[PDB]
């Protein structure tokens, strides 16, 4: 799919997590979420459209997510062991890397 469907993705799963329930509830979204990043990760986004696809800032870009991959497998961790609160700790620790990343490419 396309950049703004997955970070419509990115954000609906976010919420789902804030206001989950139960551990799958967690897991189903924070796996959205993966294919989500996994996605965007190929794309090119507006802001950088002229950009050499070996550029600083495409490379840049593509490292975003492969952070935000890596949080979001530490917080499938926790929430694989039904830790439900440390997991949406987890994912809200995400925000961090969705603003930096906006704050250079959006
Ligand atoms: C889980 C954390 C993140 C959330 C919740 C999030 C959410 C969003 C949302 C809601 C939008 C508005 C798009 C729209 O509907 O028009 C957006 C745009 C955008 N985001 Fe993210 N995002 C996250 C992570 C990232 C990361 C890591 C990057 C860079 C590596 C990134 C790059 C972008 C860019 C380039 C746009 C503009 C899209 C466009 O102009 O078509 N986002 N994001
Ligand atoms: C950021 C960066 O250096 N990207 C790439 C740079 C590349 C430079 C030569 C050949 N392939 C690539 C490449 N292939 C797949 C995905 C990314 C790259």
């Amino acid at each position: 799919a396309d950049l703004e469907d997955n970070m419509e993705t990115l954000n609906d799963n976010l919420k789902v997590i804030e206001k989950a329930d139960n551990a799958a509830q967690v897991k189903d979204a924070l796996t959205k979420m993966r294919a989500a990043a996994l996605d965007a990760q190929k794309a090119t986004p507006p802001k950088l459209e002229d950009k050499s696809p070996d550029s600083p800032e495409m490379c840049d870009f593509a490292a975003g997510f492969a952070i935000l991959v890596g949080q979001i497998d530490d917080a499938l961790k926790l929430a694989n062991e039904g830790k439900v609160k440390e997991a949406q700790a987890a994912a809200e620790q995400l925000k961090t890397t969705c603003n930096a990343c906006h704050q250079k490419y959006r």
